[PDB]
């Protein structure tokens, strides 16, 4: 005797959809999540911050997403384009150099060599491909180097070297010299190219639900209604020859599958009996969370537009941070957003929290003008110190890992399946990916119930 | 009110000790254990396998290790010497050279190189030291490069490049692409050099317990009695002003100090209220356990000495081991022992069980003789199923993490101290560290408590 057809483990994007697409179909649904909301990386309030809703987690839709904004259509949310017309900057140890429009400065001395810099990195990309880069001819001797040494190897100029620095400790959350390179041109490319991944106003970064993102997950719940359970940290996962038993402590639910909806690091703080395949279980102890902090502060007006700003900014060097005018017309406040990962973060983390504002509001008023020191608002999220997340924006592996164990990203173990973006065969560690993910997943459970 | 003055979190050697330690100053502990038994990375039988005792886990003591044959005295165990008269093999890819005894063989080619790369390894150590490793101003650079670069800049020979490959792969159970050079170097430095690490009849490797090593841990447990609960895997640990709340799922034990007695990997999975500092977080989740399997083969008499040969084997290659004899006086069958560890466990777990088994037995005819066909006995311990240990025989870190979060390993947080060999400033990875990292935080606590 069953609590449902199938358990979905994590209320994030992924698991939510998940839960959703079955429950759809008249598949017994239940959805355990370990944190008192479900949201997981996704996590907004309509009313909490002056100024209009606020995301503290990820918030951008991008122009070739398809499942985020068709689901966020069918939930009846509206998008809103944040693409901020205006002059991007290039911060080298806060020295500005002024961008025209999104593109490098009027003839920057680096702008051949960054040139170069991507299409090597999307050429690498694409000789381990998305399908099964760990299969590749190349993996084992790109997967035994860190982008630091790949960046020594191929990159001259200090400016890219900085700007390759400032986008891998923010978009894996984690040094260059801690992530493999076959891990990131591999999550590069399967995040359609390195432009993509870094456009400021194109690629991965154009829209945003009104309301923030977080609606995507509560509207999800509210439909599943008294099958979602919270505050219900799955501790165990059993299987036998019939069906799944899902443990928080001592209290139990049984299925006939599961979906692990929750990146590989959640995973291994659970017990499994019988015990993962060895790939499976050497993936989940060794893919481990980036870090990474967002930085939010409000004013009254987008006064870095009164220099022809974007409020887009590489803020490059020893204290690096990608900055973004987060800005709704909607809002009733301007918005200046800024991550900071990785090695940046770790020394962020080093400065008190007192020290850790001060320094923002000089990066600002250096980047923007003094009309940065009249401040509404301020307010930061660790990712580090969320529990049962412990991390930001994604999963990222070291030397050795993807080559040796990531064909355990995606495939299913026993009545055992894996949702989650890190599963996505595109736009793993993107919304994106957590929805088709989510897909392949209720797909697979769907055709072994029939 | 509290349950006792100290919580132990770990019923290994390490928290084993520090329960003792503090039980006989008169102080209130309960030893909390996640497994239904004591031990750890110690775990023995008197009786359940033909020709005696044997040892799943850790079983060897060295030569310069003080509180574990003490303890072991206190505790009314007897030593045995585990040296064997007669010569080492060293093989490379099933090409055997046999010894001097414990000595390269007379006029090996390699002799020279592997001495030299043994000096080089030894002062790469020294220039990091055991005392604040992350401290040094050798670490940032030598964190940011895998053993495997560090062997491909400093060695040229096949043959020490294999050496110092079985090495790696078994003494930190991970593949010399996947290991931090700094980490590598610093380990060895602080188990008293590559020499003493790599003792087959020296160092490290001297001497055993009559009857196994997990009589350490049962005696002791014996003693705490009702003081002990197994069954009782740690999810949380909240911390007060004045005390520490240690929770399994609902169940609860408060105290005024906690001593967490288990590796870094252990405590990622636990939750922290308030979140641990942000060293100790990553060091947690970013220093993963080792991969190893231990091979044992019974049979009436150790027929390697018809040869003249020790029982002692580099085994180097695409399948490599490092064998000994494991038969004591009092043992009524002879052993073999064989260690596979790192990336040649991970070829090993793509055999199938029964091809491992005829595998191992054809490596033993290679180096032994044909009576290695004429087995009694056959066992397995794979430490990667073993729940809440998942790997052997230690922690490694991948790169960039000592430097950046190695004060972490030994530094308390607030009422929560830090034991298990992780903690220990010498002997790190050994039982003996185990010991005196117990030492350490049994005695910080009991200055705390007066
Ligand atoms: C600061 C920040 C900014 C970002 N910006 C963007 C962006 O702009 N665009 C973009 O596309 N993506 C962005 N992301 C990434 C995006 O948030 C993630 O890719 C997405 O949320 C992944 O969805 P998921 O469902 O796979 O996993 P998660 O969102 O991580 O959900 C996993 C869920 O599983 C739960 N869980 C964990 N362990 C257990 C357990 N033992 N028992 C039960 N439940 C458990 C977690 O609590 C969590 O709710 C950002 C992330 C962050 C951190
Ligand atoms: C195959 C093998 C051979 C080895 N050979 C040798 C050798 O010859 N000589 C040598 O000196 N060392 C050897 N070692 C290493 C030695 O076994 C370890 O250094 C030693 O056991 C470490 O002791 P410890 O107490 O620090 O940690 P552990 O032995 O790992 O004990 C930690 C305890 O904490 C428990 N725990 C984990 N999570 C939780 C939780 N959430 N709640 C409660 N409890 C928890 C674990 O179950 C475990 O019992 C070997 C190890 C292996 C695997």
């Amino acid at each position: 005797q069953t609590d449902a057809d199938v358990i979905v483990i994590g209320a994030g994007p992924s698991g939510s959809y998940a839960a959703k697409l079955l429950h759809d179909q008249g598949v017994r649904v239940k959805l355990v999540e370990a944190k008192d909301r479900v949201g997981g990386r996704t996590w907004s309030t309509k009313s909490d911050a002056p100024g209009g809703p606020i995301d503290f987690g990820g918030q951008w839709i991008g122009e070739t997403h398809v499942l985020l904004p068709e689901l966020g259509a069918e939930l009846g949310l509206e998008t809103v384009s944040s693409v901020k017309p205006g002059n991007d900057l290039f911060v080298f140890n806060g020295d500005v150099e002024v961008g025209e429009e999104d593109q490098v400065p009027s003839g920057a001395s680096w702008a051949g060599e960054l040139s170069r810099s991507f299409e090597l990195l999307d050429e690498v990309g694409t000789r381990l491909g998305w399908a099964a880069p760990w299969a590749s001819e190349h993996v084992g001797e790109l997967d035994s180097m860190t982008v630091a040494q790949w960046l020594e190897q191929n990159v001259q100029s200090s400016e890219v070297r900085l700007i390759h620095e400032v986008m891998v400790n923010i978009l894996n959350g984690a040094s260059t010299t801690e992530v493999s390179m076959a891990y990131w041109a591999y999550f590069v490319h399967q995040g359609e190219g390195i432009e993509s991944l870094i456009g400021t106003r194109s690629g991965a970064q154009v829209a945003w639900f009104i309301g923030g993102m977080g609606q995507v997950t509560e509207l999800i719940a509210d439909k599943l209604g008294d099958d979602v359970h919270l505050n219900w940290p799955v501790t165990r996962i059993e299987q036998d020859p019939t069906g799944v038993t899902v443990f928080s402590g001592e209290r139990r639910l049984r299925a006939s599958f599961a979906i692990l909806a929750a990146p590989p690091s959640a995973g291994s703080r659970m017990i499994f009996d019988p015990p993962l395949p060895p790939k499976r279980a050497q993936l989940q102890a060794r893919a481990p969370m980036g870090r990474l902090a967002k930085i939010q502060v409000r004013y009254d007006e987008p006064f870095w537009q009164e220099r022809g700003l974007s409020g887009a900014a590489f803020e490059c060097g020893d204290l690096a941070f990608w900055l973004f005018d987060g800005s709704k017309p909607t809002d009733s406040l301007a918005t200046i957003v800024g991550f900071i990962g990785g090695k940046h973060l770790d020394a962020w983390h080093a400065l008190s929290p007192n020290e850790r504002e001060k320094r923002f509001i000089e990066i600002l008023v250096n980047n923007f003008g003094d009309k940065a020191r009249d401040v509404r608002y301020v307010h930061e999220t660790d990712w580090t110190v969320q529990p049962w997340t412990g991390g930001a924006p994604v999963t990222f592996m070291p030397t050795g890992l993807l080559s040796s164990a990531g064909s355990a990203l995606r495939e299913p173990v026993d009545r055992l399946h894996f949702a989650g973006t890190e599963a996505a065969p595109m736009w793993s560690g993107y919304i994106e990916g957590a929805l088709r993910a989510g897909k392949i997943a209720a797909g697979d459970v769907l055709a072994r119930l029939a």
